[PDB]
């Protein structure tokens, strides 16, 4: 069923809550035993959001290999993403350790450091060229190279140095700054414009490791980003673009991380973004 028609159908009948609850009922449940170990309580921002053991990212240290992050592997679309929580004060060094070990080219950030008067993630990158950051627990140096501030997003060039080997790499930070404190955006135009800028950079391409994407919990805004990307890529690839079923793709992605898409408003917005973004994918 053409999603666009399915869309008007749900909208006229006002069934978005009932659709979303079907998804929550059919979604996978797998064990997350490593996340719940007592030695990791201060590595988890929220008690009810954990990586499954089968898909979690492991740090390459013998000490404690745990970080609240998951590998979403999309086999038909040939895309992979790492979804993670906003870094905590005790995990900023683990975050950049992961970015290095997994060979990512880009980091995607969908939240502000402060929202609704409270801190949603640590200030984990440097704000001035001449004031670099050193993560002594994981032996890494991070320097701001350049900054391009636009109306709806900011792009930053960062240098990450492994102080153990003195290798350096360029990391691109893509920061969407205008998601509202409550609800979802009214039009998906600026979110789609942002997604295409990430694509154009090479950060989503198979010559690099998976992009790292995060919001506060790493499941809501972050889920919207990867669901919309994967769905548009499948409409490109398939003989019949109408065969792309957004609810089935979301359930496949939830085999890899719990809770992706947090509200019925986020579900609706994901439909809207795919429908509108298809009006370039099909040749316009």
């Amino acid at each position: 069923m053409e999603m666009e028609k399915e869309f008007e159908q749900i909208d006229k009948s006002g069934s978005w809550a009932a659709i979303y609850q079907d998804i929550r009922h059919e979604a996978s449940d797998f064990p997350s035993r490593v996340a719940k170990l007592p030695k990791n309580k201060n590595r988890n921002r929220y008690r009810d959001v954990s990586p499954f053991d089968h898909s979690r990212i492991k740090l390459h240290q013998e000490d404690n290999d745990y970080i609240n992050a998951s590998l979403i592997k999309m086999e038909e679309a040939q895309r992979s993403y790492i979804l993670t929580q906003g870094p905590l004060p005790n995990t900023v060094g683990h975050f950049w350790e992961m970015v290095w070990e997994q060979k990512s080219r880009g980091v995607v950030m969908l939240n502000r450091v402060m929202e609704k008067g409270s801190l949603k993630c640590a200030q984990y990158w440097p704000q001035k060229e001449e004031k670099e950051m050193i993560f002594e627990d994981t032996n890494l140096k991070l320097t701001l190279i350049s900054e391009d501030i636009k109306s709806y997003y900011t792009v930053r060039q960062l240098e990450l140095e492994n102080l153990t080997t003195q290798e350096t790499r360029e990391i691109l930070h893509f920061h969407y700054t205008t998601w509202p404190d409550f609800g979802v955006p009214e039009s998906p135009a600026s979110f789609l414009n942002f997604l295409f800028k990430v694509r154009e950079s090479g950060s989503l391409s198979p010559e690099h490791g998976p992009v790292v994407v995060h919001c506060s919990a790493g499941i809501g805004r972050s889920g919207t980003f990867c669901l919309a990307d994967t769905c548009l890529l499948l409409m490109d690839k398939r003989k019949d673009p109408s065969s792309v079923d957004i609810k089935k793709v979301l359930l496949e992605m939830r085999k890899f991380r719990m809770g992706l898409i947090q509200t019925a408003d986020q579900l609706r917005f994901s439909y809207l973004a795919v429908i509108e973004g298809a009006k370039f994918i099909m040749g316009d």
